[PDB]
């Protein structure tokens, strides 16, 4: 996508060379901030062919407050494989605290149940806000949350999201946080009966791995395609009732895969 | 100041008007970002005269973990009167949250020197962050938190901070909220043995209130003048002992300041 493409220029043209905790180096920036009017089309790379699937099904598990990647693996995905322990956990990573963040006195709060709530009966709060990032728990975690807070906003009948992803690596997973938070607006759209605003995404350290460089530069070569589409064919009872079969992406005509290894 | 000036226009511009927790009215958008280079000088806005003393005597509140606005009081700072309860409290809000963040098993974590010890130990880390949106004392503080989650970065000897602000009054609060920043960004990196690089800006709902539209439009009219430089007077022994006659902001010349009511 042409803002997708011109943010991987833009480390490419800026971006100063790091060590980091894997040991294999990065390029990075500091602080970014694009948008995409999800009425021009479903956000799904085009310049690679990404796979949807996994990412439908890692959103479901999340909304489900899931950390254990058993339901991963029923579906064949395997993206978080390399973080889990032997028995198939990560820890009280984005699901968890999602569904059940936990509080000093004993309670939990769901906080997607909270701002689906906001939005029907207050969606001009400023306080539309759903964060990952619970400091006590992140020792326990087997990453830190990556896409760490975010915050809704309605104007004009149209429900818009903003991202702070303080960790993004730009080839491998910044193609699938943005397909996937453009499909929390659209479900949670059509929960609160709107229409799909912006998904604006924010970077802290906006960083491509010293070995995807060869892959961005052969990505960078191709032209983007008009956007997917997107199309649900059912309005579940809930955000939480949302079936892989719901969805259909149309359109999606992307360019061959690009094969690269992720740092652990 | 040439950005902050841009995004008042802007709010102008393109805002829409919503019906807000207080019935007063704003003028808001949604998702905005800008970088003030701290190497060009100290973002302190000139097109009005910014009430320094209260800015920092507020951080230094923060820094001291402090909710209670007595510690305001004795400096003759009044800003945060209008929302504590009688006898002075906030609850758990920023300070709290900076130095004392609780575990779910009564523990706490203290943000602050966590950031302090991971920009001394492990600079590259892409998790230096603090936040105070501690979702399960929420109902505790007197108001949500609106500078509400920060990551610091380094690169080549420089210390960057980027702020999330999920809520942004433009007239009254942007220009103590960078401030503010800036102020701890060059305190840190005092600390640190470092340079001080970018404070990175980033807005969620971002607007006006309907009662500063007169002020908004002569602030509007006003031209920006160069940027004053800070100047640290001691170095303390830790992050924690810095006080207000540490500092001395010179060649600054604002236009004169301007009075506008707040939002209870
Ligand atoms: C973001 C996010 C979710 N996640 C979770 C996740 C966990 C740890 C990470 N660690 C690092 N260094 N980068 C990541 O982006 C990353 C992402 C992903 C993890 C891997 C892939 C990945 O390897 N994709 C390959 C192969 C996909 C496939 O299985 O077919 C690709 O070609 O796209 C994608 C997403
Ligand atoms: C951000 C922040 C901190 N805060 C905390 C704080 C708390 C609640 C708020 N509520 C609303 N609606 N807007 C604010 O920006 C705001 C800010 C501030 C609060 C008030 C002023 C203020 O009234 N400033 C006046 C007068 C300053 C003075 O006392 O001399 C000004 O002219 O600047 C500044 C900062
Ligand atoms: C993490 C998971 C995600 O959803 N998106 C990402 O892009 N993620 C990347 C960011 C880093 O490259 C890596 C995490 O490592 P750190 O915790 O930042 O050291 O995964
Ligand atoms: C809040 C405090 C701060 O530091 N900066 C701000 O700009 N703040 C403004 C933002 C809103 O105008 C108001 C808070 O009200 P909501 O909680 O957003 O309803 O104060």
């Amino acid at each position: 996508m042409k803002q997708y493409l011109e943010l991987m220029q833009k480390v490419l043209d800026e971006g100063t060379q790091k060590n980091d905790r894997t040991g294999t180096g990065t390029l990075s920036i500091f602080g970014h901030q694009m948008r995409f009017n999800l009425q021009d089309g479903f956000p799904l790379v085009t310049t690679k062919r990404c796979h949807l699937r996994s990412i439908i099904h890692e959103l479901l598990w999340f909304l489900q407050g899931d950390t254990n990647i058993a339901y991963l693996h029923e579906n064949n995905v395997t993206i978080w494989d390399e973080w889990a322990d032997e028995n198939g956990d990560l820890g009280p990573v984005y699901g968890k605290q999602w569904r059940a963040w936990p509080t000093p006195d004993g309670r939990h709060i769901d906080q997607i149940t909270t701002v689906l709530n906001q939005l029907k009966n207050d969606p001009d709060s400023r306080r539309i806000i759903v964060s990952a990032w619970n400091v006590g728990e992140l020792d326990k975690m087997a990453l830190a949350p990556c896409h760490a807070f975010f915050q809704f906003y309605v104007a004009d009948g149209k429900l818009s999201c903003q991202l702070y992803q303080r960790s993004c690596d730009v080839f491998l997973g910044l193609p699938f946080n943005i397909a996937s938070y453009a499909l929390l607006v659209h479900m949670m759209a059509q929960q609160c009966d709107l229409e799909v605003g912006d998904f604006v995404w924010t970077g802290g350290d906006t960083h491509l791995w010293s070995n995807h460089m060869d892959q961005t530069h052969l990505q960078l070569s191709r032209e983007p395609r008009p956007l997917p589409k997107l199309i649900i064919k059912r309005k579940p009872e809930s955000i939480f009732d949302y079936r892989f079969e719901d969805f259909e992406i149309e359109g999606y005509d992307p360019h061959p895969g690009i094969k690269a290894p992720v740092a652990i």
